[PDB]
């Protein structure tokens, strides 16, 4: 019922990506807002990770929290400049390092006890892959889905939604509650490293998150429509489950894909040191997200979707420029392209 899934493809399923999203959305993963990929243990997207450790983190992020009673406001303070290095030293030290936990419900009660102290530092938006370039199955670097229409068309390019992000993380660094740029999907692999939990909402409950978030947050709420964009609002598990919002939880291990599907609401932290390379992606479901999507009024990322309702829905063209487009977006279908497994 809306349960985060987790799906194991052969090396023959495994070396088309569009195909396999539409495979996953056929069995209703989308639901969940938040899907588990298992790679086929032959496949290795490098051979190791022991020559990264003079790459550069150019804007490192010291991730301050406020807040009480499971209610917080990350605040980012950029650092200098470091190597993954000088990275990993603070990271595995004895001040920055993981808790001992006997089971993860104990480590994520640590997380939401200790978030407002010692203030780790992320080594997030990392422009690059880690990926070697021979390397043709799930390539973050290309993926080859609809999204590639807008760099086809113009040539311009979005830091980490059409171009990938690497995310140097540690004990406690984490995420805020959001949905992608333009309501897209997205794709986050774990290279190596300590877990990432995540935190989901289903897209058919998240404008009850938004509500709940605007009741709790209402400077915030007046200030930009869609405020929850500046991935700033942490919200505990706990008060989520007092106010009823509906939403699952899962662990990232070393070697796995998480995707996130459109109007997917997540949050999360790391267990400690890790590297993790995601981007964005689209399918033809995604173009009726993307026309709805709720965006930073403060305050950002735009797409023009002129584009892509120019080459797949021509003939509600006319009607969606002029303001008569008044299409209702029913969550619990797949994308078209999932026809020939339904
Ligand atoms: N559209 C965006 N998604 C994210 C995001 N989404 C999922 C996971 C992460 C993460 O682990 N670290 C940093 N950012 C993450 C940041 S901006
Ligand atoms: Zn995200
Ligand atoms: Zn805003």
């Amino acid at each position: 019922s809306a349960r985060i899934m987790t799906f194991y493809p052969t090396m023959e399923e495994f070396r088309n990506f569009s195909r396999y999203i539409a495979y996953i959305e056929s069995q209703g993963a989308h639901r969940a807002g938040l899907a588990k990929v298992v790679p086929p243990k032959e496949w290795k997207p490098r051979a190791s990770y022991d020559d990264i450790d003079d790459l550069v983190i150019p804007a490192p992020i010291q991730q301050l929290v406020t807040g009480q009673s499971g209610l917080f406001t990350q605040y980012n303070i950029q650092k200098k400049a470091m190597t993954v290095r000088e990275f990993r030293k603070i990271a595995n030290s004895d001040k920055y390092c993981t808790p001992r936990y006997s089971e993860f419900e104990e480590l994520e009660r640590k997380y939401w006890k200790n978030l407002t102290f010692n203030p780790p530092i992320y080594g997030a938006d990392v422009n690059g892959t880690l990926y070697e370039k021979h390397v043709d199955e799930w390539n973050i670097g290309r993926l080859r889905t609809i999204l590639d229409l807008v760099e086809k068309e113009s040539g311009i390019t979005i830091e980490g939604v059409n171009t990938p992000y690497l995310y140097f993380g540690m004990w406690k660094t984490s995420f805020a509650w959001h949905t992608e740029d333009m309501d897209l999907y997205s794709i986050n692999y774990l290279h190596f490293g300590e877990p990432k939990s995540w935190y989901s909402v289903p897209p058919e409950h998240g404008k009850r998150l938004e509500r709940l978030a605007k009741g709790f947050f209402p400077g915030s709420a007046q200030s930009c429509e869609a405020f929850l964009r500046h991935k700033m609002t942490l919200i505990s598990p706990l008060m989520l489950k007092k106010y009823g919002i509906p939403f699952d939880k899962v662990t990232q291990e070393a070697g796995e894909f998480m995707i996130t599907f459109p109007y997917g609401y997540h949050a999360g932290f790391n267990h400690g040191f890790n590297c993790a390379e995601s981007t964005n992606f689209a399918t033809r479901r995604w173009i009726e997200y993307g026309k709805q999507a709720v965006l930073c009024s403060c305050r950002m990322v735009k797409i023009s979707m002129d584009v892509f309702v120019r080459k797949f829905q021509p003939e509600r063209y006319k009607l969606w420029k002029a303001g008569k487009d008044n299409t209702v977006i029913d969550h619990t279908l797949p994308t078209p392209e999932a026809a020939e497994f339904l």
